């Protein structure tokens, strides 16, 4: 699918109606596989953090750690297919510009690459952007060949505002997900029993981010 077609015929109407959108087979398998090798390579060469402290036991031999991360700009040695994905995410968003809510997306973060190490850790119920920091859309790409959740866990459970029900999304190979970052979409990752990779970028709305600047707040100091 051409990027603009996916945008106009799927991502735009779906986001505006449901605020959660799944595109399967986004880059195809040669390119997915390649991103996979790049992410595994970052892992094996120790580029990730050790993982979120889950259980801080008193003896610390026995501390339990969870999701590991690394931030990627997209041009680093070893990361060029990741840079490629990011560029591809950007192209898709830019083809939706204007058309997702009344937002005007002018910015994103670096890619946050996450590895749930498969030791039964997950990620607690949260909202990505609760306090108005400018992030309007979360975009995650999943890396996980032949993932079977019945076996390996690691479902993303989203809990849309004012719904009795949730939405389970499997972290399937070459799947791209978008959802609104704010309190509309509380979500969690259920415990993962196999190594589970995902790559997230967040997109900024211009107005929200411009006044987050003010609210939050050397520099951005000047003078006297
Ligand atoms: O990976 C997934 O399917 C969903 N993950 C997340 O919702 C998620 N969200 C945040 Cl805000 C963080 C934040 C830091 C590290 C990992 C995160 C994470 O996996
Ligand atoms: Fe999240």
């Amino acid at each position: 699918l051409p990027a603009l077609k996916l945008a106009l015929e799927y991502i735009v109407p779906c986001m505006n109606k449901h605020g959660i959108c799944v595109v399967d087979d986004f880059l195809g398998k040669e390119t997915g596989q390649q991103i996979g090798d790049e992410v595994r390579a970052l892992h094996d060469t120790g580029k990730f953090t050790d993982g979120q402290l889950v259980s801080q036991k008193s003896d610390s031999s026995k501390d339990i750690r969870g999701d590991k991360i690394t931030w990627i700009e997209g041009k680093e040695p070893g990361c060029e297919t990741i840079g490629l994905l990011m560029s591809s995410m950007d192209d898709l968003i830019r083809h939706c510009n204007g058309k997702l809510g009344s937002y005007k997306i002018n910015g994103r973060t670096k890619a946050m690459v996450a590895c749930y190490p498969g030791n039964g850790t997950g990620y607690v119920r949260h909202v990505d952007n609760p306090n108005g920091d400018g992030r309007c859309v979360t975009c995650i790409y999943y890396l996980n060949k032949d993932w079977d959740a019945k076996v390996s866990g690691g479902i993303l459970r989203i809990f849309p505002e004012g719904k009795a029900q949730f939405a389970d999304i499997e972290p399937k190979f070459d799947r791209l997900l978008f959802f609104w970052s704010d309190r509309r979409n509380p979500h969690e990752v259920q415990p993962a029993y196999a190594t589970r990779y995902a790559i997230t970028v967040w997109y900024f709305d211009a107005d929200e981010r411009a006044r987050a600047k003010v609210k939050y707040l050397k520099g951005v100091r000047v003078e006297l």
